């Protein structure tokens, strides 16, 4: 394809990827609010830390989309599921991360076909981080499924701090 | 009734939260534009303001959980894209002023529902919004009065907002 | 015997011992990969640490074999059992350490018969370390057998780090 | 589809892992020889390279577990003992070269099966095999070309690879 | 093809790449001398810093060529244009970096086609650094276009230092 | 062409089809023996019942080939894959059914082209049965994907009977 | 021999027997298609009923193979002869049945030598069914040789039903 058609096709999967990230951000932070309300601090904190990874992903995708002359989407892909119990949170997030890695592998392929090496390397790096999320969610989900109350009693009342407050303007 | 009182506060909390999610997306979209335009200091403060809005969304969600409600996941209204630099600051000042007006009405509902904790939350966040409003009005005025002289000063400045934020990986 | 005959009889028990160490390294690391996969950090780390003790044993035995003019074997003795469940890991590992100490104590006798004091001291030292492994495996097996999942639930999600990344060439 | 692709990756991962298991025993065997000869610098680097191959074996095993398979416990090929110094470095350079050629094909399978994580694993390890290859080529050339003054420099040098590794006792 | 033919084809793209780097070095340093003469310090400094990036690229390409048994070229590809006015400097440099990323992306495919993974990775990393250069040059060119002398008045008289004098023999 | 030419062209695709059914019988029964061995009764039973469907297809094809005066083949098309795990069983069986329907749709077009209405109807009815098979395999593969061990646990120990022992001679 | 050796030798003659059954299913069903085409119903019916007995034999051999940890063959033993005339069908099936019985009697011996009582009784029960097959084929063969068309005149146009359509998936 010509130069502008190669960018357009790459901007298209980047925006699909970014919409997935926007969904994950709202989805994982929703679960974080429940986990915190439930006073399972270690889980709440790690959920928030993974949501911040997705925020970074959404930001990196947008930055690349700008580099290529496109408009970064503001709409999330799909609907957020609320009110999930603990076992369902981890079941669903594992599936979600597994779906993301499959989709991004496909997007990576489109970048390689459009001769866009910089964008493909971006997906490569972010897919490796999605793998660390997936592994995390699969491990928690297994402990809940297999060990029940003794596992959660260990998490009950743990600290939920994710560190010093975010840099902001005020 | 107690339940009555909680439901009405949760409602204005979710309305406010929906406005914060809009602001996060709106402000980050402008940040992507300013960064792309290489107006680093402007891009950086826009993103820092967006992060304050993220904190507001989170504080609202946390209080909604304390009241037994469900924090909304949907933003209020639509994000405007492709705004020129003067439009960014003019419309953001407009939005901040509208947010303060709305939250001030939400606060009064909290007071009427006898919810002191939630009213204090609105009060603290309204003071942050005022800081945001003053910022946007100041930049708009510099762009108004000085034009390209002011742009020329921001052109090529650092865009860093500091250390990359805490993540899982 | 004569000198060469004495050395040859000692190189033979050293190579039998070394072959037992080569097996333990593969067996314990196989179980390590499983325990890690199950996300029992503390158990996974200690299994790997014991496998590293077995690596050192294999090396020490090889160095003595060279000192004696022999050739260090490269073949493991016996077959590695894969897919063992957690209680089965600890019961078979304790059995194996116990058998190891019995065999090394007979190898040690050979060294003494052949008037090889340095090699006998090497076996005595290593036998003491096998005892440490044995006691470790017996205790874990006992807690699993007596307390089951209430105990395992406390290992779940614990750190698995064995320390700083391995010195290597690259 | 998913399940066939996964199966094909586990197969090349175990083939690579079986090659690492071979490399570990082969290089440590040569290490014992170099040490017995009292060529300390050569002995130390041989063991250090063997520890990289251990790390490789381990990383392959971890990824195989991640994909649901069983890491192999058998080495690929026979280990050669009694090799003299020149043969050690000729043969090791040839092994590393074949390893790189085999892993480049394994990498291609991974790309073909859409496994990005496993493909990047092979990419990082191949870069380390290239460092091993260069090292053995260089040593082979000094041994071939610079004779006894080069061995006398190595004679009696330290063979230590650091502190004794983290163990259980 | 066979081992030899695969190496020769990769050495060929490596030397075409190196020749482009040698041209960039002379081209950007020529512009550096003009900018420094004009006393546009920050512009002169970053131009020399980018040239030093191209110097590192040429060296890395040469090292790989040696590794593959080839001879690193010493000839630059193309002619250096001299006496460029400031707008032409940033417009032509952006076009140049664009053309380099396109070319290198074709060279990368050859590497993969020749099954040369180490060399493909070299090209991938350098392409990311060319993308940083491209972004810089587009940004300066855009400020000159949008603000003109108002922007340069800001650069006039700034420090031109690239740091401490570079390591050498004397 | 002529009458015997038209029969010969039809007998040809009918034996290709028959060779595909013979393959399907051995392949699905192979999987049935695995599933039975695994004690996944309901899965084992339905796999055998689809295999009996394929036997009826093989028979119907043979009967038609005889009506057109040909000789029904006794050799299956392709190799039978053994040792398949459960996720692989359903994934490949779906692909296989999908390919059958594709193939039979082309065979049916030859029948219409050779003016053979009776055989075209035969292909039409069997393709509708293959679609039932395809839908079934897609459904199980979905449950195995999305629900994993929770779905297998429900199947574990279920009855494997396909009904009364088949009519035989003894 | 040891436990695994005994199982492997029994698995080997079980797979041999299974390969013979797979041959017998194809061979006899080929003859069935001929007998039905000729409109000799009772002959066609009984031939199919015997092939179904061989289907159940092949199934029982494979289930026992799975019990002993083996893999049931998917390959038939020998060539299937197609296009056979009626006098040739019955003479060949009788010779085939008598050879099967001689062969299974030897396989039975192996089982006894390998201490496999359950497998020996399986062969024993199937050999008694093969004997019923043999007698049937010998009797029809004799009527066709001794009475010819007078006997077949009785079979012409008889029902060929082997009962109700066997249960399947659709
Ligand atoms: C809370 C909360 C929400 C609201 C979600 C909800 O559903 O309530 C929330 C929402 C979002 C959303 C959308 C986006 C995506 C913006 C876009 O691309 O349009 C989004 C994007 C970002 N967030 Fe975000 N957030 N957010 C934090 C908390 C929340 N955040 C905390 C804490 C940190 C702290 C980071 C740190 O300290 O390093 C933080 C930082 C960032 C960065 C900064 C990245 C960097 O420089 O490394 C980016 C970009
Ligand atoms: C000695 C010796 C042998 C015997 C081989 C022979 O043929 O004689 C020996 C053999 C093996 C074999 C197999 C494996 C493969 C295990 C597997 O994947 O199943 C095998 C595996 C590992 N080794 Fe190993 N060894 N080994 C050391 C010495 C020896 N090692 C020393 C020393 C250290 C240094 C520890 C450190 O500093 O990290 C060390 C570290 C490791 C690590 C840890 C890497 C890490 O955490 O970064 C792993 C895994
Ligand atoms: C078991 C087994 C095998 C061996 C496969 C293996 O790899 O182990 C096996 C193999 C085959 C093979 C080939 C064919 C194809 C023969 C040909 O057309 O040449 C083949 C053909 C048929 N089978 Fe078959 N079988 N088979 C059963 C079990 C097995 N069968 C059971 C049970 C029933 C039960 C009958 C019922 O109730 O419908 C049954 C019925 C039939 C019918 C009868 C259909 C009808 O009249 O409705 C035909 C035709
Ligand atoms: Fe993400
Ligand atoms: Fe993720
Ligand atoms: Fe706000
Ligand atoms: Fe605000
Ligand atoms: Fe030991
Ligand atoms: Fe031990
Ligand atoms: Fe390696
Ligand atoms: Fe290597
Ligand atoms: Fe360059
Ligand atoms: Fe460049
Ligand atoms: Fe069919
Ligand atoms: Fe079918
Ligand atoms: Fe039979
Ligand atoms: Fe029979």
């Amino acid at each position: 394809g010509n130069r502008e058609d190669r960018k357009a096709k790459v901007i298209e999967v980047l925006n699909k990827a970014r919409a997935m990230e926007l969904h994950a951000i709202h989805q994982y932070m929703n679960q974080h609010y429940s986990l915190d309300d439930m006073d399972y601090g270690e889980l709440a904190a790690n959920m928030k830390l993974i949501a911040i990874d997705e925020m970074r992903h959404a930001e990196n995708f947008a930055e690349r989309i700008k580099e290529l002359g496109g408009e970064p989407t503001t709409q999330k892909e799909g609907k957020v599921v609320t009110g999930q119990a603990v076992p369902v949170i981890y079941e669903s997030d594992a599936d979600q991360e597994d779906a993301t890695i499959e989709a991004y592998s496909q997007f990576l392929k489109v970048c390689k076909e459009q001769g866009d090496i910089v964008t493909a390397r971006l997906f490569e790096r972010i897919i490796e981080e999605e793998q660390a999320h997936l592994t995390y969610y699969e491990n928690i989900g297994s402990h809940i499924k297999n060990l029940g109350d003794t596992y959660l009693a260990k998490i009950a009342g743990t600290p939920s701090s994710t560190g010093t407050a975010s840099k902001g303007f005020v």
